[PDB]
């Protein structure tokens, strides 16, 4: 039956992968020929070929993307995969897609994003590093030849198992349809006490909450969960239904009708959360938040609590929750496979990065949907609003005032001028216990360097990874560079005075904002009077 053909192929040199897989521009796809073939046929040849028959990839997506799918089976199949997994209609997110390659021990998967992106996920679940990320390169670089089977169809839509006779094989290529929703729904069922949360959104004194998926493929999972199974009404759900916003998500809570509400994106599996009148949760205090009232969750009252990380420029709000703690704290470069290796060695369970991304050691992914589950189950114990819980957790831990100003498509020339002459002024032995002023506070050098971190699992020594001024009050100012540059700054200022913890940050902040364009000279090197977005 199933014919298998080898085609020639010319091998296409700007395939360097990357962190979340490679994304290249859809126009460059179409007008290109093989380019997806290749690169999905470099990754199967990662997989030694007697490996190939018991090996199971696990495919997710948005549901265009459904022809991906097709010619990833096609070549899966031709190449001796033994079988995929698939959600219904190619829809599968990739927490989804982590939660099942980790319970039916598959080789890896492959995951598709809308701009079109590829990424291949490794056996643990999580992306593949930069190793495995190098050999797709290589291989991509020189592939000749690429096999396929060109007549072979699947039915997405179908669930159930499917299986193809492929000619010269003896046994058969598999593939299994599977529900989108509930290997997801089933771990998320154990970690969480789903009764809990049924009871915080219906009924009496029912939470009223607005969840915006942002047209993502975490949409129908919001249907089927806080919904369905939780009891939330329908309403509660705007654009849960990816079809081919963060400030109207605020705007609607502005209203005032809602007391919690969140949004998730595409895209990046990452989590807006928000209070009554769209009081701003923001990132850096939000894993704070969790990590301070993380025995609400079952998962972490049965499993215990093996550590904390954040990424080097999130705020140390979380810092201030572990130090008190005897819990280690990591501080991870940006990116979030350094998380990864920490939870695979068992010293880490919950983190977070000011980005909007939270995680624990459930997955290997980032999952904006359990974060949300992890505030519900902290409001239904704690009984208060979402912000008299950060107004408790600020009077007792302080705050740690936090902004990120981005400056877009700054002068690459000028940028790295920017960074290579302020890491040149934090070097002369002098720098060390200088004193920042104005407005009659002060700062004091304490640390200043450029962050490099050695991975404890893999031995990878990642240098140049942001500036770093950290003062001796537990202050902060982080610079990192990102067609065109962006520049970012992180601002981290901490207060322990009440009569201070509840003003407005970016009047609290200006003073080390003022401090960090000066040193840096950056209008001078950037030629910028302001950020582009302040966050």
């Amino acid at each position: 039956m199933v014919k298998i053909v080898t085609v020639k192929t010319q091998a296409y040199q700007d395939q360097k992968p990357g962190t979340s897989g490679l994304r290249k521009r859809v126009k460059v796809f179409q007008s290109s020929a093989n380019y997806a073939e290749n690169f999905i046929q470099s990754i199967i040849s990662t997989v030694e070929p007697a490996q190939r028959q018991e090996a199971t990839l696990v495919v997710g997506g948005d549901g265009y993307m459904k022809e991906a799918i097709q010619l990833i089976a096609r070549i899966a199949a031709a190449n001796g995969i033994g079988r995929l997994v698939i959600g219904q209609n190619g829809i599968l997110s990739t927490p989804a897609v982590s939660c099942i390659i980790r319970k039916i021990k598959a080789i890896g998967g492959i995951i598709l994003t809308a701009d079109f992106g590829i990424k291949f996920n490794i056996s643990n679940g999580g992306p593949a590093p930069e190793a495995i990320t190098d050999k797709i390169f290589q291989i991509s670089k020189t592939i000749e030849e690429y096999a396929v089977c060109p007549d072979l169809k699947v039915d997405l839509g179908v669930l159930g198992k499917q299986q193809f006779d492929l000619e010269n094989k003896f046994k058969p290529f598999t593939v299994e349809i599977v529900d989108s929703v509930e290997a997801y729904a089933t771990m998320l069922r154990s970690i969480f006490d789903f009764s809990a949360l049924k009871e915080l959104l219906s009924g009496p004194n029912r939470l009223k909450i607005r969840i915006d998926a942002m047209h993502g493929v975490v949409g129908p999972y919001v249907k089927k969960i806080l919904c369905e199974e939780l009891g939330a009404p329908a309403n509660s759900a705007v654009n849960c239904v990816p079809l081919e916003y963060a400030a109207d998500l605020v705007e609607t809570m502005k209203s005032g009708e809602h007391d919690f509400g969140a949004a998730f994106d595409g895209d990046r599996d990452r989590n807006m959360i928000l209070g009554k009148h769209g009081f701003f949760v923001n990132p850096s205090d939000s894993v704070a938040v969790i990590a301070a009232n993380i025995f609400s969750i079952p998962y972490f009252q049965q499993t215990g609590v093996r550590g904390f990380a954040r990424s080097m420029p999130t705020s140390g709000a979380l810092d201030r929750v572990a130090s008190a703690t005897k819990i280690a704290l990591y501080e991870t470069p940006t990116g979030w496979k350094f998380f990864g290796n920490l939870m695979d060695a068992s010293k880490l369970s919950l983190c977070g990065e000011e980005s909007f991304g939270t995680g624990s050691d459930h997955i290997r992914e980032k999952d904006g949907l359990w974060a949300v589950l992890a505030w519900l189950s902290i409001l239904a114990t704690r009984k208060q609003s979402v912000e008299d819980i950060l107004k408790d957790h600020w009077q007792k831990y302080g705050r740690n005032f936090f902004t990120r100003y981005d400056y877009e498509e700054v002068e690459a020339e000028g940028a790295n001028k920017m960074m290579k002459d302020l890491e040149a002024l934090m070097f002369d032995r002098s720098f060390v216990g200088k004193q920042f002023s104005a407005n009659d506070k002060v700062y004091t050098v304490e640390k200043a360097d450029n962050f490099e971190y050695s991975d404890p699992v893999d031995g990878s020594i990642s240098r140049n990874q942001g500036l770093r001024l950290i003062f001796t009050d537990g202050s902060r100012i982080v610079f990192r560079l990102s067609a065109g540059a962006t520049i970012r700054l992180y601002i981290d200022s901490y207060e322990k005075d009440v009569a201070k913890i509840n003003q407005d940050p970016q009047v609290m902040l200006a003073p080390l904002i003022s401090i960090a364009l000066k040193v840096s000279q950056l209008q001078e090197r950037t030629g910028r009077t302001a950020p582009t977005v302040i966050t």
